[PDB]
């Protein structure tokens, strides 16, 4: 819940990139990304897309690899194509498989409309329940009528899915065969709808041989428009019916084109278009379906359209719709295979001009077979001595090919194996092994199971074996066949296939690892047999019987089925399989043709060499072998010509075998020669799998790589590093993955890399299902590598270890094993099963091992255990930071259907330990899900914090460590097992037409709170916390905490219903505030009788609780969060709002569209209001509560880029000029925006440089190679359109020879900057002749994030940077000055590593990193992180460093004092005071330790400040060292605090020993109401009526003697009134009365500041009681005087004049940075004098030198590497004397250690010169021990008797002197020690304490602790300040009066006494004093700038006077005193008095 709140964006920052992300995906290892489209969210309700890669991903309309994914529900065809009937499977939207819910029914219409047939609907639901949305499948009953599906969402959506034929993917032969139906329209539940409108395939653009053979390619869908902001709310769904859409009924289109519309910079794409398709090179087909789907589309570009004549009726639209934003897609177009290579957002301006983002560029894994093929000998293969008879194949599914042979009459196998070291991809292969069948025992043609195998997986074919009768029977040999390189119903024959296996097969010659030539048996039925049988109406070639033709299976076509392949002489002719033995028409696939007399079949090789998908056709010659690449299953390019070895002639005894022995999925050259050595060569094409996603970059400085390894690779590692120790692992992975192995990230600016490098292992493949399960183990390792010249102290390789669960038992079981061991921790989880019984869980052992292997199932993918580890050098290497691990809980909901149950998978348990690399001492929490129901919310949750191991005997923490801190970090509350128990009630609304999840109902939240020893084995679990024993059974006692229940309306009625509507209206939110325990805080404070009424009074309610237990009565509650919404017909849009039943509701007044609201009417009618750009619906124009004008202006990408402001001040208009007034077009490039002059009409001025990172060609270079040239560059995206180099093509382009010389050599380094903002700020408005342009510029990185900043200064002395970005320290003056500030170096991981201390410079322009790290005097503290991402080390520039252990109970934190010995006054003495933070079990710090010392010698003393929580988690008890020590040995000591709270954590009460008793009440608006002070005032305020904001109106206090309250406060605020707007007073308070006058508002500005103002004050005889409603009575209480301040700010608020109550005006001048340069004074009557003439500063705008209007001059000096104040100089130059020069010296942390004045002594001290250096010592707590300082001679013992001036006559002098303090354990001062030798004033002044609490007097009022604490009132006001004098004091706790002297007898005494206002400041002093001879009354009211001393008697006023005051006090504030009379003789009136401060002031 929020109040809404207009307001206008703001411009400049960082600079946000395309927002691509590079997604995890760890368990599968696929390379994944993530990139956003331009969708607006308009309404609100909005089509979520992104556009996605993933590295397993085929091709796409998006190109290879990528794909955007609309929601589509589809049959299944995982096991084969559909056949269209009662027994196919459907698919959902994300892919599981859909079962059967409820039983169908009858129905013939939907949502009102009419369907046009009785329609059979059948219940649908995911077989593993995540969403728990709901499926409906409508068919209809009778003919004519299609089938649609409907998804009703949990969160009120309603999807419609494949009504139209439009969006629905069907055979083109046989419409009634539906494949997929796409998301066709859908409709919100608050009547927002949204329509997908596809766009089928057509011959439009492409050429003759397409369309002549692909016929009926209308099949695919592509998604073309999507419309929403519906204009009319409905809830139903759009188009319905079955209409098309009309763009009229819209607000907003999201259009993909694919190549239509125009694609250049220059003009804006059209809505509508007549522009046609483009056909694609990579045309691709799909038959999965049973029938061929052709893709023949590239999407080009997405555009964001608005209906801007809809949204501002002003607008007026010709072309139609309106461009918003464009996204580009280029691609790297290719006939093999499509790439998308670059990215691009562009926005169009109004005057046709462009605004652009920096591209993002893409490459993939390139293939070159020319440059990579090379022939090597397989010296592994040297023993091995078959050439001829012998497959390379991977008969055991390990995902490489082993040896198969056989030798000596006997079969033998040989896996692969790892050669050597691991890591390595090199391969061997291990010793022999029979096979376990037995070749001679099959029949031909045979399925056989290999190697044991339980499943039949391979097809033997042999002559030996029975059935054998080849027709051509020569050099044959029994030969083993994959059985998925065959169609999948080889096994059943039928149609085209069954007649092209005829009779038989004979043999099945593997030419590929897919791909296999077939031989037929001699044929019978069709005994001719010549060539050709003819089956149905297509021509099967016989394979085997033409001799010149190779018949073969293939997927030629890269589709994934095993279609038939022919090749003869002259063509390749391929008929695609459809399943069921159904083959399709001939497919002529043009490019490779043979000489016919040459031609020989048994040359061909069908396999994928490119691994693009398509298999290649390799011709093997006899010195060399042609290699025709498969141009996407359409034909073959040209032939790459590979040599063989030289001298090497290929013959008919010479082997050739395609195998992928790398496993990288494409394969490698296997030859083999047996007439020369070695025998055996190998030829690998490419080492890297091709088109995989590889490089990014983003054009911003940052590069990203990608590097993958084969999952077969992984195989070997495990199986060697498993085989050093004697064990037998088992691959469940029988063919690769290409893993995602390395992602490298390069930060092109800081040069910092990092590494995350990534291993596998345990991956698991489901045979059943054909699923990969994913990676049982997977290992991360991040790396930075930080740049050259950075600091020595990286951050050291980062490891987690994550194990995954993946339904194997067989490997999950065993998983177990690799975790880390510790014998103490809790028992590890096992996966839980249960069914759905009587509505709850009932744990079963699944009955069969069906039930086994889905129960099983469903666990896959949940990440089981995660441990953290640091790779360093530390002795705990070894040992976890942390350490998470997972339980499962698998459900049956339903067990209807046989073949599949219905299964919902949630993680029922986690466990949490926090080691910190200490193994013996964790923390351990554990969140439990008790129970869940039906649609698996949770209905009963357990937060367990554990308790602290005890003490163990083995200690391992550091012995670094101070002495007793490990024993002294033990607590009692760190031993208490906590049980927080949540208890959670939901609203489901559920029928066939409603579906509504997870809306809250209400939550309990209870807490067990349990002995150390209750925790059991072992832990604690779901099992022994459901038990009848459990720790949180009913009937063992809990301590409440809390519940809310959630209040919903249904739009019209006030009573809150049972039971919410469709739309779930929040009404408002009730909440428990009170119980009975807690308002036991209020005993004494509101009577008991009286309490009720008045919690009633404050909005608190009285209900019973939720879940109410025995016993439990009421709470209080408080509902807040009030919404009043529209009608269904407004989109249900709130209207008022309102927080609590006490304020008035804000009225929302919305667009004529319900998308934004344009005004807000706040409870007191102030009204805000809002003009929109309606490209991007954001506000652009406000107009305040004050009816001023704050605008601002846009580009086309919807960032700010100007600002102004105007309005009334004091009833006339001014401020900046309206663009009707003054117009101005902003700069494009920052250097001409730097170069403007004044004046401006902005207040700001934005200018963008995103695109600075990519150097731009000169235009003269341009004319220099021209059009050809540029043509040939931007051809292949080195440039853009616009003259900008994208880095990554280039990249690819230096490398690539050809190009020639780049005379384009702009890259070489030069100008490139990080992107970069500018921001000109003008002070003053326009039309006045003295503004200035403030100049910013802000530097970003690749990630966005903030380098440095910098400002322009006036002129001066400054750094320089180079021409190449070389930092110079060697300083210099310029005219172009810049405070460069912020300047930080990032890791990759966003942590800041070094950062700068701020420094000037001649130039804007960003410095290089190497530049500045490089350089010493470029101060730089250096930061050092763990791998959790927390500082553990500071090297400061100075050397000192400060440090941080993170330990699980306590963290220690040493300065740079504490390890000064490591590396001032004595190092020794710090040593080891660290400060130590001790947190219980629930990271609440309930200890600080400190060690003090006060000698380099002496043995530390701990202090340990305890702090105590309640069970609540609240703040309960402070204690400090010395109250703590003192309370061990008597525990009734109260502690220094102790509070009460609600059950929110409201302080209500708080028992202070210092303070006292402090009792509060606040309403339910948070607003304190009833306070009782600790003395026993009672204050009570009173607010605004219930129709109003609730502001203050009145503070009253009463006394406990007063009866009746007094009034001390009044508030009357502003209305609305146009004289109120006209001063800007508006929801202002005018009227302020307080303690001591009236406050008087009469004027702000349009920058909030105070124009006018005017205090009047209170008659000294009359305390402030404002009563009645009068306010005459009031103002009569008043001193006719009117104290008028007036001001004049300048346009970013700055003072500009200031005139006090009497006339006088200061004024201010600042610079170009907005510093402070000049300041004048005006006295009423005078000329104006100047006070400061000039002012500069340092970098870090600390002072610098100041010259005074008395020409004196104050230079201060600063340490370089800290801006420590180090140098005060004061001079005069009219007689070059130093006045004051004093230097600062001080410890590491930053103690003033010393201060010596190197001036000589003033004229005031006779024959002394000499001023002696200060000198200050302080202990370990860093309090003052000792000092030495000079004191004049006279002064005597010190006291409140101040002392009287030394004059130069008195001839006085300065002796030095020694003090020494002495300090209690509790901080107080109890001594201080004055020794002066030679005046021989030595005295002791003496603190007594209190033993009870800190209160402490001066030694002569007590010395007796037990009598200090009755000195000060209740609230630890001192009420004697000496014996004598009185202390009183306010209702406020102000001090009110001292009574100087006392007198008797009537008589009057002598005081002081004072009047505050409201707010705390002191606004009158009077000192009175009652001496007969002159009784003087001294009287000083204080004003903004002003004093007014007025000093009389009983006869007459002798003195009145005006100090002015100039600057501030404390840093060289000037006085000036004014006599109006009474002005002594020898002083001149108008005396200036310039005040010179040391560091303090």
């Amino acid at each position: 819940f929020s109040i809404t709140e207009l307001s206008l964006p703001k411009g400049g920052g960082a600079i946000t990139g395309m927002g691509e992300a590079l997604t995890p995906t760890g368990p599968d290892g696929m390379a994944a990304l993530s990139l956003p489209l331009p969708i607006s969210a308009g309404r609100g309700y909005a089509p979520a897309f992104t556009l996605n890669y993933n590295s397993g991903a085929g091709n796409s309309p998006f190109g290879l690899g990528w794909d955007c994914n609309v929601m589509t529900i589809r049959r299944r065809t995982h096991f084969g194509v559909p056949h269209y009937d009662e027994t196919d499977t459907f698919l959902g939207p994300e892919g599981e498989v859909l079962v059967v819910a409820d039983q169908p029914r009858d129905e013939s219409t939907l949502q009102g409309i009419n369907l046009g047939a009785t329609f059979t609907v059948t219940g649908y639901r995911s077989r593993l329940e995540s969403h728990f949305s709901r499926l409906e499948y409508w068919q209809p009953k009778t003919t004519g009528k299609t089938d649609f599906w409907l998804i009703y969402s949990p969160d009120g959506q309603v999807h419609l899915l494949g009504k139209s034929p439009q969006a629905r993917i069907s055979n083109p032969s046989q419409t009634t065969q539906t494949a997929q139906w796409l998301l066709e329209a859908s409709v919100s539940s608050r009547g927002e709808q949204i329509y997908y409108q596809y766009r089928a395939e057509d011959d439009t653009g492409c050429e003759a041989d397409e369309i002549t053979h692909h016929l009926q390619a209308t099949a695919q869908r592509y998604l073309h428009i999507v419309y929403y902001g519906n204009r009319t709310a409905s809830e139903t769904l759009p188009g319905l019916d079955g209409s098309a859409p009309s763009q009229a009924d819209w607000l907003f289109y999201l259009v993909f084109d694919y190549g239509e519309r125009s694609n250049n910079l220059k003009t804006p794409p059209a809505f509508s278009t007549t522009g046609s398709w483009l056909c694609r090179q990579d045309r691709f087909s799909r038959y999965e379906y049973g029938f061929e789907i052709r893709t023949r589309r590239l999407c080009r570009q997405v555009l964001m359209y608005h209906h801007l004549q809809a949204l501002d009726s002003k607008i007026t639209e010709h072309n139609g719709p309106t461009l918003v934003s464009r996204l580009i897609l280029n691609y790297d177009e290719s006939a093999i295979a499509s790439t998308l290579v670059f990215v691009r957002r562009v926005g169009h301006e109004q005057d046709g001009n462009v605004v652009t983002l920096p591209p993002l560029e893409l490459a993939y894994q390139d293939f070159s077979p020319r440059h990579h093929a090379h022939w090597q000998p397989m010296d592994v293969l040297a023993n091995f001595n078959a050439i001829q008879r012998w497959q390379l194949v991977d008969l055991k599914g390990e995902g490489l090919p082993g040896l198969l042979y056989q030798d000596k009459g006997a079969w033998w196998y040989r896996s692969a194996q790892r050669l050597g070291e691991i890591g390595s991809d090199a391969v061997t292969w291990e010793k022999m092994q029979p096979l376990s069948v037995i070749p001679s025992l099959q029949s031909n043609a045979s399925l056989v199971d290999i190697n044991g195998d339980g499943q039949l997986d391979w097809v033997i074919t042999g002559p030996g074996l029975r059935g054998y009768h080849s027709q051509r029977p020569d050099g044959s040999w029994t030969r083993f066949t994959p059985l998925n390189a065959l169609p999948v119903e080889y096994t059943h024959p039928r149609a085209q296939l069954a007649d092209l296996m005829g009779a038989g097969l004979s043999d099945l010659v593997l030419i590929g690892p897919k791909s296999v030539r077939l031989y037929a048996n001699t044929r019978d039925g069709f005994a001719k047999g010549k060539d050709v049988v003819q089956s149905g109406d297509i021509t099967l070639p016989v394979p085997g019987a033409d001799p010149r033709k190779l018949v073969a299976f293939s997927d030629v076509l890269g589709s994934g089925q095993a279609h038939l392949v022919e090749v003869s002489a002259t063509k390749v002719t391929c008929w695609p399989n459809l399943g069921r033995g159904r083959f399709g028409q001939p497919i002529t696939l043009p490019g490779f043709s043979q000489p016919a007399t040459e031609f020989n079949p048994a040359q061909v090789y069908l396999a994928d060499l490119d691994g693009s998908g398509p298999t290649d056709l390799i011709y093997v010659h006899t010195n060399r072998l042609d290699i025709f690449l498969n141009k996407s299953g359409n034909g073959f390019a040209e032939p790459v010509t590979l040599r063989f070895p030289e001298g090497l002639r290929f013959d008919h005894t010479c082997q050739l075998q395609m195998a992928d022995v790398q496993g990288l999925g494409v394969a490698s050259l296997i030859l083999s020669v047996p007439h020369m050595s070695p025998h055996h060569w190998r030829c690998d094409l490419t080492n890297m799998k091709p088109w995989l996603l590889n490089e990014m970059n983003n054009n911003m400085g940052v590069h990203h790589t990608l590097r993958y390894r084969s999952s077969s690779q992984f195989w070997l590692d495990e199986k060697a590093a498993a085989l050093t120790t004697g064990q037998t692992p088992v691959c469940y992975l029988p063919f690769p993955i290409h893993t995602l192995w390395q992602t490298e990230t390069e930060d092109e600016i800081s040069g910092n890399k990092l590494v995350t490098t990534l291993r596998y292992a345990r991956g698991a493949w489901d045979g059943r299902e054909r699923e990969f399960r994913g990676f049982g183990y997977v290992e991360q390792t991040d790396s930075h590598q930080l740049a050259q010249g950075n600091a020595p102290e990286r951050t050291p390789p980062a490891l987690t270890k994550n194990w995954y669960a993946t339904g194997l038992p067989v490997i999950d079981n065993a998983l177990s094993t690799e975790y880390w061991r510790d014998d103490q921790a809790f028992a590890g989880f096992s996966p839980r099963f249960t069914t759905w019984q009587d509505n709850k869980d009932v744990p079963l052992t699944p009955e069969d091992d069906n039930s086994r292997y889905w129960f099983n199932r469903a666990l896959k993918g949940q990440l089981l255990r995660s441990e953290l580890y640091g790779l360093d050098d530390s002795t705990n290497k070894h040992v976890p930071y942390t350490v998470t691990e997972f339980r499962s809980q698998v459900r049956r909901l339903q067990h209807t259907d046989s073949r599949y149950p219905v299964l919902w998978s949630s993680v029922v348990e986690s466990r949490n330990y926090h080691y910190e690399r200490i193994a013996s001492d964790p923390q351990c929490s554990q969140n439990i899900t008790l129970s869940s129901d039906r649609f698996g919310q949770p209905l009963k949750q357990l937060s367990v914090q554990y308790p602290r191991r005890q003490q163990p005997a083995i200690n391992l923490y550091p012995d670094t460590l101070p002495d007793k801190l490990l024993a002294n970090s033990y607590d009692d509350q760190q031993r208490q097992l906590r049980l927080t128990y949540q208890q959670s009630s939901w609203h489901h609304l559920t029928n066939n037409t409603v579906r509504v999840l997870g809306l809250p109902d209400s939550t309990r939240s209870d807490i067990f709170t349990y002995g150390a020893e209750n925790v059991p084995a072992g832990g604690l679990n779901l099992e022994l916390l459901s038990d009848k024993n459990s720790l949180i059974a009913d009937d063992k006692p809990r301590e409440y905490l809390g519940q809310q229940k959630t209040a919903y309306t249904d739009g019209q009625n006030t009573t809150p219903l049972q039971t919410p509507t469709r739309q779930a209206l929040i009404a408002f939110t009730e909440t428990t505030v009170f119980n009975q325990s807690t308002l036991s805080a209020f005993n004494g404070s509101i009577p008991s009788d009286k309490l009720s009424t008045t919690l009633e009074q404050a909005g608190y309610q009285q209900t019973n609780y939720l879940f109410p237990r025995t016993g439990e009565d009421k709470v209080w509650v408080a509902h807040h969060g009030y919404t009043d919404y529209g009608t269904a017909a407004q989109f249900w849009r709130p209207q008022k709002q309102s927080n609590t039943q006490l304020t008035g509701k804000i009225t929302l007044i919305w667009d004529a569209n319900y998308c934004v609201v344009v005004q807000t009417r706040d409870a007191a009618g102030l009204t805000t209001s809002a003009k929109y750009d309606w490209r991007f619906l954001t506000p652009v124009q406000l107009t305040d509560i004050n009816d001023n004008q704050h605008l601002i202006t846009l580009d086309a990408l919807g960032r700010p880029i100007t600002l102004r402001f105007w309005g009334t001040e004091n009833g006339k208009m001014t401020g900046y000029s309206s663009p009707e007034k003054a117009s101005f077009s902003p700069p494009s490039d920052v250097n001409a925006a730097i170069e403007l002059k004044k004046p401006l009409p902005v207040a700001q001025c934005q200018v963008y440089a995103p695109e600075s990172w990519m150097p731009v060609l000169s235009q003269k270079t341009f004319n220099r190679l021209a059009e050809q040239d540029w043509q040939k560059l931007y051809n292949a995206r080195i440039i853009t359109e616009d003259g900008r180099i994208c880095t990554l093509a280039y990249r690819r382009w230096v490398q690539s020879q050809k190009a020639i010389p780049q005379l384009i050599s702009l890259l070489n380094n030069g100008p490139r900057l990080p992107p970069h903002s500018l921001t000109l700020t003008t002070d003053r408005y326009d039309h006045d002749p003295e503004q200035q342009i403030r100049q910013q510029v802000v530097f970003s990185d690749g990630f966005g994030r903030l380098l440095q900043a910098a400002a322009r200064h006036e002129a001066g002395m400054a750094r320089q940077r180079n021409e190449d970005g070389s930092l110079i320290i060697n300083v210099q003056h310029t005219e172009n000055r810049w405070a460069v500030t912020g300047r930080t170096e990032y890791d990759n991981k966003g942590q800041p590593i070094r950062t700068y201390q701020p420094y000037f410079l001649n130039d804007w322009r960003y410095v290089s990193n190497d530049s500045a790290r490089q350089e010493k005097e470029a101060y730089a503290d250096t930061h050092v992180y763990d791998p959790i991402g927390r500082e553990i080390k500071v090297i400061t520039a100075k050397g000192w460093f400060r440090r941080t252990l993170f330990t699980p109970w306590f963290t220690v934190n040493e300065d740079e004092n504490d390890t000064a010995a490591e590396v001032n006054i004595d190092p020794k003495l710090y040593q080891k005071t660290p400060t130590v933070s001790v947190y219980d079990n629930r990271g609440l710090i309930i200890r600080n330790i400190d060690f003090h010392r006060t000698t380099a010698n002496g043995d530390p003393d701990t202090r340990i400040t305890r702090h105590q929580y309640d069970i609540h988690g609240h703040l309960n008890q402070s204690i400090d060292p010395r109250l703590y020590e003192a309370k061990q040995t008597n525990n009734t000591i109260k502690p220094n605090f102790l509070w009460q709270y609600d059950l929110t954590g409201n302080p209500l009460c708080t028992e202070s020993i210092d303070a006292g008793r402090t009792v509060t009440l606040n309403d339910i608006e948070g607003r304190p109401l009833l306070t009782v002070t600790a003395t026993g005032v009672i204050q009570t305020r009173q607010y605004e009526t219930s129709s109003l904001p609730g502001r203050l109106l009145s503070v009253a206090e009463q006394t406990p003697e007063e009866k009746t309250s007094r009034i001390t406060e009044r508030l009357i605020w502003a209305g609305n009134t146009e004289a109120e707007k006209d001063h800007n007073l508006a929801g202002q308070c005018v009227r302020h009365y307080d303690t001591a006058g009236v406050t008087r508002l009469e004027s702000l500005s349009l920058t909030g500041t105070v124009l006018s103002q005017s205090s009047q004050l209170l008659i000294d005889t009359q305390e402030a009681n404002w009563t009645g409603d009068n306010e005459t009575v009031w103002q009569n209480m008043l001193a006719d005087d009117i104290y008028t301040t007036l001001s004049t700010f300048d346009a970013t608020g700055a003072l500009l004049t200031q005139t006090d109550a009497k006339g006088n005006i200061q004024r201010l001048a600042y610079d170009v940075a907005g510093q402070l340069n000049g300041s004048w004074l005006t006295l009423k009557g005078q000329t104006e004098q100047v006070i400061i003439k000039s002012l500069t500063y340092s970098a870090a705008g600390q002072k610098l030198r100041e010259e005074h209007g008395n020409d004196v001059i104050t230079e201060y000096s600063y340490e370089p590497e800290t801006q420590r104040l180090i140098g005060i100089k004061t001079r005069r130059p009219s007689d070059t004397k130093v006045l004051q020069d004093l230097r600062y010296e001080y410890d590491p942390v930053g103690n003033v250690i010393s201060i010596r004045n190197d001036a000589e002594a003033t004229r005031f001290w006779h024959n002394q010169k000499v001023m002696p250096e200060n000198t200050y010592t302080y202990d370990s707590l860093y309090q003052l021990i000792s000092a030495t300082g000079r004191e004049m001679a006279n002064i005597g013992q010190q006291s409140h008797q101040f002392p009287s001036p030394a004059l130069p006559s008195d001839n006085n002098t300065y002796t030095n002197y020694t003090r020494t303090y002495t300090y209690d354990r509790g901080g107080n001062l109890t001594k201080i020690q004055h020794s002066s030798p030679a005046t021989q004033n030595n005295y002791t002044t003496n603190i007594t304490v209190s033993n009870r609490s800190n209160r402490a007097v001066l030694s002569t009022l007590t010395e007796d602790p037990a009598q200090v604490d009755a000195l000060f009132d209740a609230g630890g006001h001192q009420n004697t300040l000496i014996s004598g004098q009185n202390l009183n004091w306010n209702t406020r706790g102000e001090l009110q009066q001292v009574t100087l002297v006392k007198r008797d007898k009537g008589a009057n005494d002598d005081r002081e006494w004072y009047r505050y206002s409201g707010d705390g400041r002191r606004m009158l002093k009077i000192n009175e004093q009652q001496a007969s001879n002159n009784a003087q009354t001294q009287r000083v009211t204080y004003l903004p700038n002003l004093e007014l001393r007025l000093t009389q008697n009983s006869t007459a006023t002798t003195e009145d006077l005006q100090v002015i005051t100039v600057g501030e006090a404390g840093r060289a504030q000037v006085r000036v005193l004014h006599w109006e009379s009474g002005k002594p003789e020898d002083i001149d009136n108008n005396q200036l008095r310039y005040s010179y401060d040391n560091l303090i002031g």
